[PDB]
C-alpha cells in the first residue's frame, strides 16, 4: 500500500539527451536517430526574442554555429531545418541508445513523465500534468529549456512535450514533437496570457478511489447525486464538466472498490461545498488532480517496463 | 521558477535491478559486480515470517536454489552469504552496468529516490524522505521488496535504502545495504511500534525559503524569535528540534533571501500557532518537510 507522484523510469531517455549551443544561448536537445530536437529560439538572442523572424535568422545561421554534445562526445551537424517551433539538427551519427518511440499530441487532463535537464545533463524526474489551459507548474530554470516529456508504453517511449517557455505568471509552455505548441502560446518574449486553469474533475474522483484502495474512506457519504447536479456544483468552483466518457473511464475503479462513480461524485460535492475541515487524504490538505484513472491502476496493479 | 518533488535520473539504477527467486517468493535484487543483493526474507514462506530462524533456513538452501534473473539472462550463482538481514549471492558474472556507487547509512531527515519494482523491472521514481522515527511514507505493492533508495553525487550513486516490509500501520520499514534495519525494525511478521512520527524542522524551513525564492511571501512577518523560545513552540507541535548546525546548513538560503534564520523561524512560528487560514504555500495547504536545505539548493541553481 502507500500512494506517491510517481514518475515513469527514465533510463531510455537519459540515453537521448544532448547539449545544444548556438551563440550564447545554451538548452537541451533530444538526440533520436541522426537527429537531434531543441527548441528554435536556441537561434535568438535576447533582444532577438521580442520580435523574431525566424525564417530570416535561421537563414543566417551554418551547420557550425550549432555545438552539439553529447556527454564528452561532439557531434558533427551536417545540416539544419526548422518543423514549426521546434529545429531538427542532422547529424553525422545514429544515436546508439535510441529507444523504440513516438511522437504523440497528448490532451489536456492527461500526464507524462519530465526529465528535466541543464547543458544536456539530466538533472531530475517528476510527473506532471498539461493543464486544462495547456500550461504545465513545472519546474524549470534557465537552460532548462529543451527538456521533454514522456509515457511509457510497455516498450515504446511516447515523447509528448518539449519545454519552450516561462510565462511572466511563473508557469511553463511548450510544443509536442512536431513542435506545435500546446495552447496559444507562441515563442516570443511578449505578455501571452494563459486562460483560467480549472481543475481537472475525472482526475480528482481518480485519486479519491486510490485513496480509499488505500483506506481512507472518511469522505464517503452516504448520498449520491447525477451527472447534471454534480456538474452545476463543478462549475462554480471552476471543475472541468464530468461526461459519461469520464465516468466510464472510472468503472474499473469503480468495480474494485464497491463505489458507483455518482455515490463519489456525490463525495466530492460535499467536499467542494463543506472543504476538508482541516482533514487530509492521502497526506494532502487539499484535492490532488494530476493522476489519471490510468495512473491509479497503473500504481495499484503494479505494471513495470 | 516553479518548484516540484523532483527525483533523480534513475537510469544507472535500472541497469543494476534483478529478479530473485527462491521457492514460490520472487522479489527484486541489487546487481554491483559479481554480487546480487536483496531481503533474506525470500528464502521465508508466509508462515515463516510469523517467527523465522534465518540460519535454520538459509541452512537447508543451497546456490541452485536462488532463481537470478536479469532481463532474460539467468546469473549462474556460485555463492551466498548472510550479512545482518540481506542475502548476498555471488554470481559467476560482474554486472557491466554497474556504475560508481556506495554503501551509505543516511541520517532521519534525509532524502533519496526510490525505484520502484516487481520481479526485477522498474515501474517508476519517486522522491522519498527517512522519518525521524525510521519509516518511510512510500508506495510498494506485493513483490516491491528489494526495491532500493539512492542518491546520485555527480557521477556516483549512493545507495542508501532497500524496502523489506510494510508495517501494520500501512508505513515502510528497510535496512541499509550492509542488511541493517533503519529504526527498530525486524524482518518478522509481528506488530512492531513505528514510534511518534516528528516533522523535519530544518526541511519546513528550507522550503519557506525555496517559497520566498518562488514569490510567495505572505507568511513572512515583523517577528523574529530565539533557537530556544522557536524550540519551545516546536517540542509542543511534534517539530524535530532546531539545532545551531541546522541554522549554519540554512545560510546559503538566508544569504540569497535577505531573510535571517531565525526571522524564518518566527514566521513558521505564527503558522504553526495560528495554522494557514486555508491558504497554500508552494502549492501545497500544509508544511513540507521531505526537501532538504541541499534539496532546494540543488533545485533553485540547476544542478545536473
Amino acid at each position: 500500500s502507500g500512494f506517491r507522484k510517481m514518475a515513469f523510469p527514465s533510463g531510455k531517455v537519459e540515453g537521448c539527451m544532448v547539449q545544444v549551443t548556438c551563440g550564447t544561448t545554451t538548452l537541451n536537445g533530444l538526440w533520436l536517430d541522426d537527429v537531434v530536437y531543441c527548441p528554435r529560439h536556441v537561434i535568438c538572442t535576447s533582444e532577438d526574442m521580442l520580435n523574431p523572424n525566424y525564417e530570416d535568422l535561421l537563414i543566417r545561421k551554418s551547420n557550425h554555429n550549432f555545438l552539439v554534445q553529447a556527454g564528452n562526445v561532439q557531434l558533427r551537424v551536417i545540416g539544419h531545418s526548422m518543423q514549426n517551433c521546434v529545429l531538427k539538427l542532422k547529424v553525422d551519427t545514429a544515436n546508439p541508445k535510441t529507444p523504440k518511440y513516438k511522437f504523440v499530441r497528448i490532451q489536456p487532463g492527461q500526464t507524462f513523465s519530465v526529465l528535466a535537464c541543464y547543458n544536456g545533463s539530466p538533472s531530475g524526474v517528476y510527473q506532471c500534468a498539461m493543464r486544462p489551459n495547456f500550461t504545465i507548474k513545472g519546474s524549470f530554470l534557465n537552460g532548462s529549456c529543451g527538456s521533454v516529456g514522456f509515457n511509457i508504453d510497455y516498450d515504446c517511449v511516447s515523447f509528448c512535450y518539449m519545454h519552450h517557455m516561462e510565462l511572466p505568471t511563473g508557469v511553463q509552455a511548450g510544443t509536442d514533437l512536431e513542435g506545435n505548441f500546446y495552447g496559444p502560446f507562441v515563442d516570443r518574449q511578449t505578455a501571452q496570457a494563459a486562460g483560467t486553469d480549472t481543475t481537472i474533475t475525472v482526475n480528482v474522483l481518480a485519486w479519491l478511489y486510490a485513496a480509499v484502495i488505500n483506506g481512507d474512506r472518511w469522505f464517503l457519504n452516504r448520498f449520491t447525486t447525477t451527472l447534471n447536479d454534480f456538474n452545476l456544483v463543478a462549475m462554480k468552483y471552476n471543475y472541468e464538466p464530468l461526461t459519461q466518457d469520464h465516468v466510464d473511464i472510472l468503472g474499473p475503479l469503480s468495480a474494485q472498490t464497491g463505489i458507483a462513480v455518482l455515490d463519489m461524485c456525490a463525495s466530492l460535492k460535499e467536499l467542494l461545498q463543506n472543504g476538508m475541515n482541516g482533514r487530509t487524504i492521502l497526506g494532502s490538505a487539499l484535492l490532488e488532480d494530476e493522476f489519471t484513472p490510468f495512473d491509479v491502476v497503473r500504481q495499484c496493479s503494479g505494471v513495470t517496463f
